[PDB]
């Protein structure tokens, strides 16, 4: 079963602004998707010190990130407090601060700058200045695995997850943009990633891919 939501105005203009505009640092969006997956781990474990219990459902606290060059995709996930089909409708679809929606003002305007997106709990969508599609798979304790799928046009889906479990946790892929496909070389994107997350501390792992002819 699919089921189909609106975006809230604000993030249909946050999404236009940021497919349709340009910018020149694109590169913040792994910041802004390292950001969230360490507050989501940050979450969790802060649970885990009133009730250890929490972790049951995958123990290792960590970030993977699986770039595939066949594929095009990239592709973060984490072990954290993952979401709930309500958290997912809420933290993909909605703006709930109305201090976010003033600075969607200040933003459209461009006295603002995309960078500063994630001070506001918008960050996500800045997944979009490089990738044409964004799947989230994610996992709450409380809930099933649900998958949520947009590619903007104001709105979105959100499905049960029938594929890999992930225990606990949030899934992101990107279907990258052809123009943006060296965010899946190795040395650009360890070294971005390396810039990028010096401050987390949390574990991350990079994925390498390799596919040679036997000859």
């Amino acid at each position: 079963q699919v089921e189909r939501f609106t975006f809230q105005a604000e993030i249909n203009q946050l999404m236009s602004l940021i497919i349709n505009t340009f910018y020149s640092n694109k590169e913040v969006f792994l910041r802004e998707l390292i950001s969230n997956a360490s507050d989501a781990l940050d979450k969790i474990r802060y649970q885990s010190l009133t009730d250890a219990s929490v972790l049951e459902s995958k123990t290792e606290l960590e970030i993977k990130i699986i770039p595939d060059k066949t594929a095009k995709t990239l592709t973060l996930i984490d072990s954290g407090i993952g979401m709930t089909k309500t958290d997912m409708v809420k933290n993909l679809g909605t703006i709930a601060r109305s201090g976010t929606k003033n600075f969607m003002e200040q933003l459209q305007s461009g006295a603002a700058d995309i960078s500063m997106i994630g001070q506001f709990g918008v960050g996500f969508y800045s997944a979009y200045l490089v990738a044409d599609t964004v799947i989230v798979h994610s996992k709450n304790n409380d809930d099933e695995q649900y998958v949520w799928e947009s590619s903007a046009g104001g709105e979105f889906t959100i499905a049960l997850d029938h594929t890999e479990p992930l225990g606990r946790g949030t899934k992101i892929v990107l279907h990258m943009k052809e123009d943006q496909l060296d965010y899946l070389d190795e040395t650009k994107i360890k070294n971005l990633v390396k810039k990028h997350s010096e401050f987390i501390q949390y574990p991350i792992s990079l994925l390498t891919i390799k596919e040679k002819e036997v000859d």
